[PDB]
C-alpha cells in the first residue's frame, strides 16, 4: 500500500485538504454576518465539540481501513459493521466526493483564468462611483462562466475558460497520477509554504491600503468588533457549527482515504490536531486579514454590512477584483489573489479525488494510472453539466457539499462509536498516539458530536429542504436524475467488487 513518506508531508497534505477558497471568502463573511468578534464565542466551541472530536475519528477510521488494505467507506464501514446496509451507506462517501468534484475543479479553473487574465492584462480597466467600477467586472466574470442572457437556464462558457479548464484537469491529473508520496505530499511541501507566502503578502499589501472611503484598520475593526447580542440567535450557533465542519472538510470521504495511507501504528492524534490548526490559522489570521479588510478600506466601513451581504462568492470574483484595478500594482495584486485561491483548490481537489481512485484501486484492483484516468474522465465528463446548464452547481452543492456531508458526519460517528464499539474506537483513535486524546472527549464524541450533528442537520432540512423542492425551476430535476444516477452507478461498482472477492 501507498504511505506518506514524512509526517511533515502528511500534515501539509491534510491541511491542504482543508484549507480551501472558503477560508478566506466564506468565513470572513460568516463571521461579519454573526456577532463580528463574538462569532469566535460558538466558533472555539464548535471547533471543540465538533470539528476537532470528528476529525479524529475520520483518521482513525481511515488508519483503522488502510491497514487492511482499503481506503474507502464502502468497505470500510463493512469491516465496522458487518451488515449490508453498511456497504451501501459507504457509497455516499464515494458518491459525496466525486459529485463536489464535478463543480468544484471548474470552479478552481476559473481562479487560474482570473490569475492569468490579471498577469497579462486582459482584464477590465474602469471609469467615481462604486457601481461603475463594479460593473464592468460582474460583466467579466458573466463573460467568462457564459452567464445566461436570456430567459432560457443556459450557460454558454468563453473559449477561454473552457481551455483553462482542460489545464485544470490536466493538472489535477498530473498530480494525482504520480501517487501519494510522490504526487499529493510532494506537491503539499511546495505549495503550503507557497500558499503561506502569497496570504502574508497580500495581508501586508492590504494593511497598507488607504482610500478616501476607509482603511484596512476600520475592515479588521468592523469584522472583530464584537456584538454579543447575536449569541441569542441560535443561527449564529447553527452558522459557527456549519462554518467549523465545512472549513475542515468533514463527512466527504476525503479525510478517511487520506488516513488511510496512515501506518498502522503512525500517530493521528497530534498530527490531525496540527492540521486543523493549521486550517483555523489560516482561516481567522489569513482569510480574516485579506478580503473584508481590503472591501472595507475601499467602499467604506458605511458599506461593510452590504459587502457581507453580498457574499464570499462576489466578494472574491467581483468586488476584490475591481479594486485591485484601482489599486497601485492592483495588476499583480489581482494574480497574487487568484493564484493564491487557486493553489487553495487544488490541494483540496487532489484530496477529493482521490477516495474514486483509492476505491478503483482498492476495491477494483486497478493501477494507479488506469484509476486516476477514469476518475478524471468520469469527472471531466460530468462537469459538463455543470458548465452549460444554470444552478446545477448549486443543486449539487446542495445535495452533496450540504446536506450530504452533515449527514455522512452523522453517520460515520454512529458506525464506529455506537456500532463497532466506543471502547474499541477509543483504543483505536489512540494507539501509537504521540498525545493521548484527553478522556473528556470520550463522552463528547459519544453524545455531544452526534447531538450537534444531529440538530444541525434537522434545521437545514426543515429550512432548506422546501425551498430548494418547491420554489426551483424544473430544471433541477436534471440535475437530481443525474446525481441520483451517479450513486446506482457507484452502487453498482461496490456489487461488482464483492462479486469480484467471491470469485479470488
Ligand atoms: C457531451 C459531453 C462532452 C462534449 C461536450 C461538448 C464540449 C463543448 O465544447 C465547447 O467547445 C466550444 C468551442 O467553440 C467552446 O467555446 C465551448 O465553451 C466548449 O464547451
Ligand atoms: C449537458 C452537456 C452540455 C452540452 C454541450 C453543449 C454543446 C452545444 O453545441 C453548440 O453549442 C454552441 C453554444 O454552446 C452553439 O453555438 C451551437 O449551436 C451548438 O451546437
Ligand atoms: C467560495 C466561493 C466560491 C464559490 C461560489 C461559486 C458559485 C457561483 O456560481 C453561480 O452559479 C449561478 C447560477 O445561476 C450563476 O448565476 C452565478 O453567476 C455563478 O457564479
Ligand atoms: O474544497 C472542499 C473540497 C471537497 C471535495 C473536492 Cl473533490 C474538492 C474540494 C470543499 C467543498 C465544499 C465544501 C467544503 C469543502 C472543503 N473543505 C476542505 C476541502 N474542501
Ligand atoms: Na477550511
Ligand atoms: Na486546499
Amino acid at each position: 500500500r501507498e504511505h506518506w513518506a514524512t509526517r511533515l508531508g502528511l500534515i501539509l497534505a491534510m491541511a491542504g485538504y482543508a484549507v480551501d477558497l472558503g477560508n478566506f471568502l466564506r468565513f470572513p463573511v460568516q463571521a461579519a454576518e454573526n456577532g463580528g468578534g463574538a462569532f469566535m464565542i460558538p466558533y472555539i466551541i464548535a471547533f471543540l465539540l465538533v470539528g476537532i472530536p470528528l476529525m479524529w475519528i475520520e483518521w482513525a477510521m481511515g488508519r483503522y481501513g488502510g491497514a487492511q488494505g482499503h481506503g474507502t467507506t464502502p468497505a470500510i464501514f463493512y469491516l465496522l459493521w458487518r451488515n449490508r446496509f453498511a456497504k451501501i451507506l459507504g457509497v455516499f462517501g464515494l458518491w459525496i466526493p466525486l459529485v463536489v468534484a464535478i463543480y468544484y475543479v471548474y470552479i478552481e479553473s476559473w481562479t487560474l483564468g482570473f490569475a492569468i487574465k490579471f498577469l497579462v492584462g486582459l482584464v477590465p480597466e474602469p471609469p467615481t462611483d462604486p457601481d461603475s467600477i463594479l460593473r464592468p467586472f460582474k460583466e467579466f466574470l458573466y463573460s467568462y462562466i457564459g452567464v445566461p442572457k436570456g430567459d432560457e437556464p443556459i450557460l454558454k462558457p468563453s473559449l477561454f475558460a473552457y481551455i483553462v479548464f482542460l489545464i485544470t484537469m490536466f493538472i489535477n491529473v498530473s498530480i494525482l497520477i504520480r501517487g501519494i508520496s510522490k504526487g499529493i505530499e510532494r506537491f503539499a511541501k511546495i505549495a503550503m509554504p507557497t500558499l503561506f507566502i502569497l496570504a502574508v503578502f497580500l495581508v501586508i499589501r492590504v494593511f497598507l491600503l488607504e482610500t478616501p472611503n476607509g482603511t484596512a484598520a476600520d475592515g479588521l475593526n468592523f469584522l472583530w468588533t464584537p456584538d454579543f447580542e447575536k449569541l441569542k440567535d441560535p443561527g449564529v450557533w447553527i452558522a459557527a457549527v456549519g462554518q467549523i465542519f465545512f472549513s475542515l472538510g468533514l463527512g466527504f470521504g476525503a479525510i478517511i482515504t487520506f488516513a488511510s495511507y496512515v501506518r498502522k501504528d503512525q500517530d493521528i492524534v497530534l498530527s490531525g490536531l496540527t492540521a486543523a490548526t493549521l486550517n483555523e490559522k489560516a482561516e481567522v489570521i489569513l482569510g480574516g486579514s485579506i478580503s473584508i479588510p481590503a472591501a472595507v478600506a475601499f467602499f467604506g466601513v458605511a458599506n461593510a454590512v452590504a459587502i457581507a451581504k453580498a457574499g464570499a462568492f462576489n466578494l472574491g470574483f467581483i468586488t476584490l477584483p475591481a479594486i485591485f484595478s484601482q489599486t497601485a500594482g492592483g495588476t499583480f495584486l489581482g494574480f497574487l489573489w487568484f493564484f493564491l485561491l487557486f493553489f487553495a483548490g487544488l490541494t483540496s481537489s487532489i484530496a477529493g479525488m482521490q477516495p474514486m481512485i483509492a476505491f478503483l484501486e482498492d476495491e477494483l484492483k486497478l493501477s494507479r494510472k488506469h484509476a486516476v484516468l477514469w476518475t478524471a474522465a468520469i469527472v471531466f465528463f460530468s462537469a459538463h453539466l455543470v458548465m452549460f446548464l444554470n444552478k446545477s452547481l448549486d443543486e449539487m452543492d446542495f445535495w452533496a457539499g450540504t446536506i450530504g456531508v452533515v449527514f455522512f458526519g452523522l453517520t460515520e460517528l454512529i458506525i464506529f462509536f455506537w456500532i463497532f464499539g466506543a471502547d474499541k474506537a477509543w483504543e483505536e483513535i489512540n494507539r501509537g498516539g504521540i498525545i493521548k486524546v484527553p478522556r473528556i472527549y470520550y463522552y463528547v464524541m459519544r453524545y455531544i458530536t452526534p447531538a450537534f450533528l444531529a440538530v444541525l442537520l434537522v434545521v437545514w432540512a426543515r429550512e432548506y429542504i422546501p425551498k430548494i423542492m418547491e420554489e426551483t425551476h424544473w430544471t433541477v430535476w436534471i440535475t437530481r436524475f443525474y446525481i441520483i444516477g451517479l450513486f446506482l452507478f457507484l452502487t453498482f461498482l461496490v456489487f461488482l467488487a464483492e462479486r469480484r472477492r467471491n470469485h479470488e
